[PDB]
């Protein structure tokens, strides 16, 4: 009756969808790490472990994950891509959940945002439409990884939009 | 008093020493993906959960893991190095393990292979001088990754090459 999203990514969330209508969405953790001189973000492994096994989700609950593809940053730059989603895959199947990854393009078709002019903009409209109480959650620009996660969630779970505007 | 080594790469191995003395070393699992209808192999997530969930070592030994860089192969050859780099710390660290990483110079210095003509052969041969009882499982070149992982968890723990030839 459960499901979780996943957007694996630096300014990503987990989301948790339970049978009851209800949803949460987590902020993936991080720390700050020097290579090469230049101060970069890195996936905070113990929060992200530790935030897992405090769900209320049951064992074996779905988790749907975004493997997607970042190519005009390069070297360090699919490093960084792979490290976050190895992590994530790991992190869930060893808290006891199975995972279903999703392609951007596919969860982006089934929610009319494969070629919109505001992607991130749009993702976290969609999302508050599907959930209403994370409208607050969802305000500023900044806060597209949660909607994404929310979204990732809504496609396994196989929600629709209502009717009405957009 | 335990202490563990992981060469995170596919052809890599995970290695366990023992305070008695006694060592084992396991071959990385693996699965095939078809990424961009070319063959690849890719790190397999539950049969190195289970692996590891499986080990004599009491929570909190100490793993200790290369951090590698594959600049040849580009992309997707990064998010293959980082895909399995970030399994593997998230699954220690999920399974009770602390994570130290190691760059491949250091521990190649230390066992005198920085600039080695055969690097993985002498590998190998350095393994089998600390772990004589390896001796069978470091016979053929691919097992340069079972030595790997048995010379970083000998980092890790400190131990010299006795004296003598190589």
């Amino acid at each position: 009756g459960w499901v979780i999203g996943v957007d694996p990514d630096i300014g990503g969330a987990i989301a948790v969808l339970s049978p009851d209508g209800s949803s949460q969405v987590f902020d993936n953790p991080f720390v700050h790490i020097v290579v090469s001189e230049v101060i970069r973000k890195r996936l905070d492994t113990k929060s992200i472990i530790e935030l897992l096994r405090g769900l209320d989700a049951p064992p074996g609950t779905t988790a749907y994950i975004e493997k997607s593809s970042p190519p005009t940053d390069g070297k360090q730059g699919w490093w960084s891509t792979g490290f976050s989603y190895g992590l994530w895959i790991a992190s869930l199947v060893a808290s006891g959940f199975s995972v279903v990854p999703v392609a951007s393009q596919t969860w982006k078709a089934y929610f009319g945002l494969m070629r919109s002019e505001t992607p991130k903009d749009d993702s976290r409209q969609a999302a508050s439409i599907l959930f209403p109480d994370k409208d607050q959650s969802l305000k500023l620009k900044k806060h597209h990884g949660r909607a994404e996660a929310l979204l990732l969630a809504a496609y396994g779970k196989g929600l629709v939009l209502p009717s009405g505007k957009f």
